[PDB]
């Protein structure tokens, strides 16, 4: 009824992503991302993780898709100046 967070694109975050996390991807190796992960902070992984997640480019295990919860804001798109542009108000039987 209301979609407007969760708008991330597969392309968005790869590209968005370190040439090591590009390479890691390459190699489809999920171990050897989870091991990168260890190694950086714990708020810093969650944020890829969760970017991945919201892009659905990478499934990692299961009982995980759909990052729900998180402070929304909305889709961005009001649409509106100062003039009804135009409808199907049609012109009364034609």
């Amino acid at each position: 009824g209301h979609m407007g967070p969760g708008g991330l694109d597969p392309v968005e975050v790869y590209e968005s992503l370190p040439e090591e996390l590009q390479k890691c991807f390459d190699v489809k190796d999920v171990q050897m991302l989870q091991d990168a992960i260890s190694k950086m902070d714990p708020t810093d992984a969650k944020y890829h993780m969760q970017r991945c997640i919201d892009s659905g480019l990478w499934v990692p295990n299961s009982k995980a898709s759909e990052a729900k919860e998180g402070e929304e804001a909305g889709p961005g798109d009001p649409l509106l100046e100062a003039v009804p542009k135009t409808g199907d108000e049609k012109d009364v039987s034609v």
